[PDB]
């Protein structure tokens, strides 16, 4: 019941998803890994124990590595992980920078344009790509040969980027679904420094009422009522939290630097 516009604009984002995302996580190569004023602080240690997982990494000979990270004493170990998840960091950021360079919509709008979507919607097409490898009965990301455990119940759903993880999950949604949240949150039009503001707002809407069309065609089940509305929140709570984690970072590197390049340059820091 989509239009024939609306088919091709979930194929060429499927296309655009199966190029780009590399599911295995098999190109995931040589990242770094855990070693073998005072307001400042106190908040960044409470940024820092917000979130606690251990690593696995289970190698092409059946071996297997397992790091438990440091209880928190007042000194340099709630570091640990940065380098490491820097890593990681960025090379999710190359596979959504190469995701939104495939797409038409995308390339035809102009270069500044472009770096501005970018910049502004990165994070959160990050963690869309994350929730489809999440798994919620173990609590674990599920990236090829690595994963990342949630150190241990209710309480841990306080945190807001977990349970936006737990509730996106329960919605069980399909890959094409993931992907129209992905092009409906890179298409944003007030991101700062836009300047086609009512060419990217149409390109907005028209992805929203793409995907409205494909849960009324696809999905006529009472459970399913008021999906679009919930996605939609969804995204909403998706912008917050990609706010208050820029504002998390920002306070690491400022008293800890481990930003990559490409995380400086997507999150405005200029190596001065
Ligand atoms: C998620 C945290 C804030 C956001 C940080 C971030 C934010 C953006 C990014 O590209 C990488 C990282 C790595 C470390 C993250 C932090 C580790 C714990 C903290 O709450
Ligand atoms: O791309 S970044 O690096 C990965 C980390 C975070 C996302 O930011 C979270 Cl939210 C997710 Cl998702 C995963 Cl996976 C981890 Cl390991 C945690 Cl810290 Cl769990």
């Amino acid at each position: 019941g989509l239009t024939e516009e609306q088919r091709m604009m979930i194929r060429e984002l499927m296309d655009a998803q199966m190029k780009t995302f590399d599911t295995t996580f098999s190109h995931f190569k040589n990242f770094r890994l855990p070693g073998v004023e005072a307001a400042k602080w106190s908040q960044v240690r409470k940024d820092l124990c917000s979130l606690k997982v251990s690593l696995q990494l289970r190698g092409e000979d059946g071996s297997v590595w397992n790091y438990k990270p440091p209880a928190d004493s007042g000194g340099k170990e709630i570091f640990s992980l940065l380098p490491h998840m820097a890593d990681m960091s960025t090379y999710m950021f190359k596979g959504i920078i190469s995701f939104a360079k495939v797409i038409s919509y995308f390339r035809d709008l102009p270069i500044e344009d472009q770096i501005s979507l970018l910049k502004g919607a990165a994070f959160e097409l990050c963690q869309l790509r994350f929730n489809t490898v999440f798994n919620a009965e173990t609590g674990t990301w599920e990236c090829g040969r690595l994963s990342y455990c949630l150190e241990d119940f209710q309480q841990l759903l306080l945190e807001p980027m977990l349970k936006f993880h737990y509730m996106l999950k329960k919605l069980q949604l399909h890959e094409e679904e993931y992907v129209l949240m992905q092009a409906i949150s890179l298409f944003s039009p007030d991101r700062p420094g836009v300047l086609q503001h009512r060419v990217v707002d149409q390109l907005q809407e028209q992805f929203a009422i793409t995907l409205k069309s494909y849960i009324e065609c696809n999905r006529p089940q009472p459970a399913h009522r008021f999906l679009f509305l919930k996605i939609m929140a969804m995204l909403t709570e998706l912008r917050s939290i990609n706010a208050q984690h820029t504002q998390r970072l920002l306070r690491i590197q400022d008293i800890h630097p481990f930003a990559t390049p490409l995380m400086q340059e997507l999150f405005g820091i200029t190596g001065s």
